């Protein structure tokens, strides 16, 4: 047989590497000498598909504006897949890097907001992510955020401080598992990169989230955000906020819900 999103190999041109990683690397190149694309190799022989492509499957099936775009692959060895190039790189690094630093309540919000909007997309496809966080989302031009980054993410038929309780002991991922990544993921935004239960190792906190403790509020944090990620982290799923209140309530933040934000040193 063959693949509709197959294309040539002579069809690009890697240029400048983006970063290398434990099971390949990233590429910024030309496709056609025209298309300004990124193009995700493969380093032989740890994977090795299972299949490989299996990041590129999910890809076809999904199409929203705030997910990274899939553009093409190749099935012959070195095997490559084309997408989307995000120039900023991942959002864990953005926010550690140099302007994690200028970056104030208004920015950050506006950005949990597109990755909101796009898991509200996800949402209503009846997909699942299994590993939303700010180092699997990506950042482009204009602080534009996309959700990247699709290992064994599929239908409804080890970051563990990203993850909720029942889908690390019992594997109950849901789409309301997400949202207690993503209200995880809203700490990170508001500490600017630091990394969820700060001194705490996975076994300690996976016993104290389990007798009810949650992370305090961020310092500059407003209560109304800070009562947003208590809402993603009820205890049960099926209490937490939909992705499409999560989006709404996040859009409509400085008007409705804090409408005399004043800025601080940091928020
Ligand atoms: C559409 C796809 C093939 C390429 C995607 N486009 C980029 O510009 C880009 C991309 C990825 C990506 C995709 C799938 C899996 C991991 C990926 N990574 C590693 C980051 C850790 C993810 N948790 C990427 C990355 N890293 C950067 C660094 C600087 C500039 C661009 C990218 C950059």
């Amino acid at each position: 047989a063959k693949d509709a999103w197959e294309i040539p190999r002579e069809s690009l041109r890697l240029e400048v590497k983006l970063g290398q990683g434990c099971f390949g690397e990233v590429w910024m190149g030309t496709w056609n000498g025209t298309t300004r694309v990124a193009i995700k190799t493969l380093k032989p022989g740890t994977m090795s598909p299972e299949a490989f492509l299996q990041e590129a499957q999910v890809m076809k099936k999904l199409r929203h504006e705030k997910l990274v775009q899939l553009y093409a692959v190749v099935s012959e060895e070195p095997i490559y897949i084309v997408g989307e190039y995000m120039s900023k790189g991942s959002l864990l690094d953005f926010l550690k890097g140099e302007m994690g630093k200028y970056l104030r309540l208004p920015q950050l919000v506006d950005m949990a907001a597109q990755i909101a909007s796009g898991m509200a997309y996800v949402e209503r496809m009846n997909y699942v992510h299994r590993d939303l966080r700010a180092a699997n989302i990506l950042v482009g031009e204009n602080l534009v955020c996309k959700v990247a980054d699709f290992g064994l993410a599929r239908l409804i038929e080890f970051p563990i401080k990203w993850t909720a309780p029942e889908a690390a002991l019992y594997g109950r991922f849901t789409i309301k598992s997400d949202v207690w990544s993503f209200g995880i993921l809203l700490t990170e935004l508001t500490t600017k990169g630091r990394v969820p239960y700060p001194g705490m190792v996975n076994r300690e906190v996976l016993d104290q989230v389990e007798r009810g403790y949650r992370m305090p509020c961020p310092p500059e944090c407003p209560e109304s955000l800070h009562d947003l990620m208590c809402q993603c982290w009820r205890k049960d799923p099926e209490e937490r906020p939909t992705f499409e209140y999560l989006q709404a309530f996040l859009e409509d933040y400085f008007t409705s819900t804090e409408p005399q934000y004043q800025p601080g040193e940091n928020l």
